DNA sequence: GCAGGCGGTCGTGAGACCGCTCCG
DNA sequence: CGGAGCGGTCTCACGACCGCCTGC
């Protein structure tokens, strides 16, 4: 497992050049809610140290997955899902900074997905952390992410509430 | 002091959003060697960020210069001098992954700059380590570095060997 | 149906510096 | 001097995502 300043570090360069996010992917294929609500840290980077994201996975149990290129010269790793997310960030949310909200964010996310998830209701507040989020990653001066607004909106055009 | 993890962190973030780099400055006003070698670690991060700087400055003793805004809304954090270097890059080597190297021969010419100073023959070799530097922080396709073949050049031009 | 493996991509936010002004 | 405070700036290297193909 993590050692405390190897997570540090691994902190400590999130905070860097890595992302905490949370999206709202359509899905045409879904029951009743439409969306799956995706979850996930990434790590990117010039390919050529690619060898140390490499390390950083190695140090993160293999989990989520390494790419040498993206197609334009910059590597990366990318952890989806709540499974390796609620190993990973609690060993990392003592020592995040700048992104530490958005972790617990996260995690709060994590907690509440499975009554949720056949809950329009309930999915919709799922929803706002998800807005929140995406906000933290923000300029104060961007527009601010309406996913709750334009789902709900959806939610009752479809008789869902 | 600094604790292993806050170490570990700044490292971590170092290797993220900083910068190890040393210059060779061009100076009218010096003696025989017209040209002062300049070291420095530096941070930097969007200014709405910068109460995270704030911390790390702290952190390392309140050494070097905080700069809210370069002008583009951009802030940082810059660390010049041997001095603060020398007690500063210790704590943060075992930490380092990616700038590892460029933090340990900045130390290396920390060591020789004394007996380097009035001494042309060692000032290049020092101006090497220079070039070696700023060569580390560059693409392997970009033009490398040549501040001890332009400096070598014209101490013979003026009979300094 | 349930999601994660992937491929992609606009828009900045960093990096790695150069030159001056200043100060014991 | 001998260097460090400070302003300033090109060129990318990131970030924070979308949309689709893949697995069972
Ligand atoms: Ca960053
Ligand atoms: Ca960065
Ligand atoms: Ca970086």
């Amino acid at each position: 497992t993590l050692q405390p300043t190897e997570a540090a570090y691994i902190a400590g360069f999130l905070d860097g050049d890595g992302s905490i996010y949370a999206r709202l992917e359509p899905r045409p294929d879904y029951k009743d809610i439409k969306y799956q609500v995706r979850l996930a840290i990434s790590f990117i980077q010039r390919k050529d140290k690619f060898p140390y994201l490499q390390d950083i996975y190695d140090q993160l149990g293999k989990r989520g997955i390494l790419r040498k290129d993206r197609g334009d010269g910059i590597a990366d790793y990318r952890i989806y899902g709540s499974t390796h997310l609620s190993i990973i960030l609690p060993d990392l949310v003592p020592y995040l900074r700048i992104k530490k909200k958005q972790a617990n964010r996260i995690l709060h996310i994590i907690n509440l997905y499975p009554q949720a998830q056949k809950n329009p209701s309930k999915f919709l507040d799922l929803v706002k952390i998800v807005d929140d989020v995406q906000n933290l990653n923000k300029r104060a001066d961007e527009l601010k992410s309406t996913n709750y607004d334009r789902l709900l909106e959806e939610f009752l055009k479809a008789g869902k509430i």
